[PDB]
């Protein structure tokens, strides 16, 4: 029963009061392996990677290889990885995903891991794994659309983007990086081709003001440059205006005034 009071505090999150349960149930030789994964997890979450390794190798030194599950590799790599250990973290995350494999999610963070390390064929291939015609996760196209813009491959970033606007529609952020996206294929601004996101993101963001900052600002930096170019000084100021409104003290806007 005590287990289960464990069981009950950790699949409410009462990390620290998890683990104080575990440990005297160690202490008095609970035969189970089934507190180790979880107070690996506790341990985990409370940012103690030492006591939550040891905790998730014990688990596996105790526990019968049919009764795993998906959920303990993929927490294994994701103490692993905060302990630096990148590539058996990667094989970890490889197996969950092998033991269940619906767990899609788990290419997203191997894609992810060599996004950030700037291996984007690597991070691109990975991300795709996770793309089915039925797929509906945003992040899922927000994380890929990066991916392929960091890879110079805009035009993909920009379809990308466009899918994670048709999921989940006026988001901001799709029309920041839909922005971003046109902003790389017209490089001299000659066609504007980015005009049009940055203004649907200032429409969708004017509203939360200050909570949009820099949002906002690149949009209308961008607007303001736009129109200098177009030689248009009244909405260039304009632009270079609701940026001081944001922020006072911004040097591009001053000297775009003076």
């Amino acid at each position: 029963v005590e287990f289960r009071y464990a069981d009950f505090l950790f699949k409410n999150n009462n990390y620290a009061e998890a683990i104080e349960v575990f440990n005297k149930l160690e202490a008095k030789k609970y035969n189970s392996p089934y507190i180790y994964n979880r107070r690996a997890v506790c341990y985990y979450e409370l940012a103690k990677y030492d006591l939550a390794q040891k905790d998730i190798e014990t688990y596996f030194s105790k526990v019968n290889a049919t009764k795993a599950k998906s959920a303990d590799f993929e927490y294994y790599g994701k103490i692993l990885m905060k302990k630096g250990q990148d590539s058996l973290a990667i094989q970890q995350y490889q197996a969950a995903v092998d033991r269940d494999t619906t767990r899609l999610d788990m290419y997203g963070q191997i894609g992810s891991y060599f996004y950030n390390k700037g291996n984007f064929p690597l991070a691109i291939q990975y991300m795709e794994k996770q793309i089915r015609p039925t797929t509906t996760d945003p992040k899922v196209f927000y994380e890929l659309g990066q991916a392929y813009y960091y890879n110079k491959e805009y035009v993909k970033a920009d379809s990308s983007f466009v899918k994670v606007l048709e999921l989940k529609p006026n988001i901001y952020i799709g029309y920041l990086w839909r922005a971003r996206a046109n902003a790389a294929q017209d490089p001299d601004t000659k066609q504007g081709l980015a005009k049009p996101y940055y203004e649907k993101l200032i429409e969708v963001c004017a509203p939360g003001g200050a909570k949009y900052k820099d949002e906002l600002i690149e949009a209308n930096e961008y607007i303001a440059y736009y129109y200098t170019i177009n030689r248009d000084k009244v909405k260039a100021d304009a632009a270079w205006k609701n940026i001081l409104a944001l922020d006072p003290t911004n040097k591009k806007a001053i000297d775009g005034l003076k």
